[PDB]
């Protein structure tokens, strides 16, 4: 059975289980069951499923080299699909809440969930909470008897926590750390001293690499009972490296990819985000350029946004991106070589993840 | 050691553990650690700690009749305090998110967290997420080796889910179920046909009885390794009964308790909530009264709110409350008697919970 069709078929199974359980144990009525079905579809479907499918692909790699009864193969793949949907539902939770937090308009070509006329922020915040709860409901149901349940739940909850911490790093990245204070409205930085590579790297590591790369890779190992097969320190290092490259790409696209192709209007400049573009620009600008950047960054005024985009273009950040990319290639190939020492099979799965990430349009 | 002082001392311990771990494993800086410390204090402290202290009191009851080394007594009480703080932090998550969802102004005499000048909704939604994540972080740390860990985490996550489902029941209680539709802005009911005792009971059961009464009672049993000591069906029944009475009291106070004593301005009438007052009024009103209620309910206009409060007063709902209270007393005393069959000790703990709830100002 092709991997994607299996993964989509398990979605339908998981949805039916969750909604039937709401009817049989939570006293839900059919109209609210329908609302939640539509909410689940709208928030969980329509992406590329890169995260969930990585769990499946890692498990497939091990199936190819490990002796198993057919029924065991099917159980492992089913577990990989359920675990993959746990990650997709976790992402769906974060996108629902983040779109509300940020006042975002569009997501994947459609209005953000909270903007649907019959949803509203009042319902959408709670819908996002339900999405997160569903990750646990499906784990307890499908993995109740599994040897990996404890490790999987502990990993999942540490990754979720890291992600929430990273969101804090992200939403506060345009303020001076020494002025953070719940009692005092937060001004934007004027010196941009905290727009550094190390600080940027911390934001990205926590806000997206744990849930986008580390969690799918390790979940694939856990459902395969293969985690002792690998050097976990190398898995972490390669996850954080590839995840950072993925975010740098997203940052560049926020500014330069047409909104029709991107699926939203990028607002990182207006929002004064600590983006790879801003950090790298400040890493090579002269004094006059820095001053012009400070005069225009972080303002909704489209004229000022236009000055910033021109500063970026004139600064030839394309060349910095190429140099960054070439270094990531060196380092990821090195880590893949190191992963071959204990598991050539897993190293190949990581090579596939890198190729997909690197070649992403 | 007095129970409350022990419970508060464990708060300081848990806070220090969480913040130290953020520094040592999550790369946090001191100013963000300070923000999160203030967030934790502001959102978790200042209530009566009824929920968390119930865990401690249930555990104390069993300690009085069970043979244990002193060090075991101390471990059980410490676990009960950590588990109690898990519930308090879960509540703190729900109050942060609910105040945002509802546009609330005050909570416990202070501004709602999201209203603090240096917080804002953008940060506060995520702060609420961190609060929930902390419930799991503390469980894995303090209960890692405990026999009850699996049961406790499974219970906790089912109660959290029930609570989120109940919030959906609550926020949709003024709409006609057959018209729920993410695509269509939701009108308020005009017939109020779904303002019934059974529908009200479903809202309250899920939105507050699971986390306010069932979870503390059963967590107290789990940290005492005493759950086989009791009839779990009776624990559920008495939790749902006492929890409903607790919410009816809250509903009456929303309308009639002065805001200085209540700690907020009640807006259930303006928000068109399915409250005990509205259901009970509609259960005894004549046609003219029903028509006047429909003409004024669910509007911010203070003149209309005033008509509703007068309708309630003229309807002598005080007498319905007294009859409701007398029936709850009968039923709770009956369930306590039944609990004595297998555990007089636990029955007494429940009697104490009821007395505290019943005598609440
Ligand atoms: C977590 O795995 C992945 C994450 C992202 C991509 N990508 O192509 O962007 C591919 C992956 O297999
Ligand atoms: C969950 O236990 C309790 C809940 C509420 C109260 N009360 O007095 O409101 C007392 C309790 O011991
Ligand atoms: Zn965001
Ligand atoms: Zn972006
Ligand atoms: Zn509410
Ligand atoms: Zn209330």
């Amino acid at each position: 059975m092709a991997s994607m069709e299996r993964f989509l078929s398990v979605y339908d199974e998981v949805q039916a289980f969750l909604l039937d359980q709401l009817q049989s144990k939570y006293e839900i009525d059919p109209n609210r069951a329908r609302y939640l079905r539509i909410m689940m579809d709208t928030t969980c479907l329509g992406g590329k499923y890169f995260r969930g499918m990585t769990v499946v692909n890692v498990a497939e790699g091990f199936l190819a080299v490990t002796q198993h009864d057919e029924a065991t193969k099917e159980r492992i793949l089913h577990d990989a699909c359920v675990g993959g949907w746990m990650i997709e539902f976790l992402q769906a939770h974060y996108l629902v809440e983040d779109d509300i937090m940020d006042g975002s308009v569009m997501r994947r070509g459609k209005p953000c969930w909270y903007r649907f006329p019959g949803v509203t922020t009042q319902c959408a915040i709670n819908d996002g909470i339900i999405l997160k709860s569903w990750t646990q409901i499906m784990a307890w149901h499908y993995f109740a008897d599994r040897p990996f349940l404890k490790d999987l739940l502990c990993l999942f909850q540490k990754v979720d926590y890291a992600t929430a911490v990273g969101q804090m790093y992200d939403v506060t990245s345009m303020c001076d750390s020494n002025k953070l204070d719940p009692e005092v409205a937060q001004p934007m930085t004027t010196d941009f001293a905290e727009f550094t590579p190390a600080i940027y790297k911390r934001i990205v590591k926590y806000k997206t690499t744990f849930y986008t790369y580390l969690l799918p890779l390790v979940m694939g190992l856990l459902v395969s009972e293969a985690a002792a097969s690998v050097e976990m320190n190398l898995v972490e290092r390669v996850a954080h490296l590839i995840g950072e490259y993925f975010q740098v790409q997203d940052d560049v696209m926020d500014c330069f990819t047409p909104p029709e192709q991107l699926g939203k209007v990028g607002t990182d400049i207006e929002d004064a985000k600590c983006s790879w573009l801003a950090v790298t620009f400040l890493g090579k600008a002269n004094a006059a350029q820095v001053a012009e950047f400070k005069a225009n960054y972080g303002e909704k005024d489209p004229a000022k946004v236009a000055v910033v985009k021109r500063l970026y273009s004139k600064a030839n950040l394309q060349a910095d991106f190429a140099a960054y990319e070439a270094e990531v290639v060196r380092e990821v190939e090195s880590l893949i070589e190191q992963l071959k020492v204990k598991s050539p099979t897993f190293a190949e799965s990581v090579a596939v993840v890198w190729e997909k990430t690197h070649k992403r349009k």
